[PDB]
């Protein structure tokens, strides 16, 4: 299982939906509330130049918040980056 992490704050109707959506794939992931701890916050906020929540990563990969991971997931391209399952067609 890949490590999918999410940045959320309690007041935040966008990192509510975006929860739900990773809920609804089905993976395990991290939840790291920062509503109440601004170290935590600054520390991913240098990381991304973003400032807002939520903030959604795939081991180190930033996807973006709960616009960019819908917008993944109406092209069909989140379900990869969550690590859900890959199908090869091996032709000889
Ligand atoms: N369109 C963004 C909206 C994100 C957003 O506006 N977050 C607000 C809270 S609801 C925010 O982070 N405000 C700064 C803060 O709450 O500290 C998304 O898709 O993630």
């Amino acid at each position: 299982m890949k490590n999918i992490t999410i940045y959320t704050k309690n007041y935040c109707p966008y990192s509510k939906k975006a929860v739900s959506l990773l809920s609804s794939k089905g993976v395990d992931f991290k939840e790291v509330d920062v509503t109440h701890d601004s170290k935590a916050f600054e520390d991913v906020m240098a990381k991304t130049g973003w400032d807002t929540v939520p903030q959604v990563f795939v081991d180190e990969e930033f996807l973006g918040g709960c616009d960019d991971i819908h917008a993944l997931d109406r092209q069909g391209i989140l379900d990869k980056k969550l690590g859900l399952k890959l199908e090869h067609h091996h032709h000889h």
